[PDB]
């Protein structure tokens, strides 16, 4: 919901 890592996303 601001940027993850390689796999998840936030």
């Amino acid at each position: 919901x601001x940027f993850x890592n390689k796999y998840v996303a936030l």
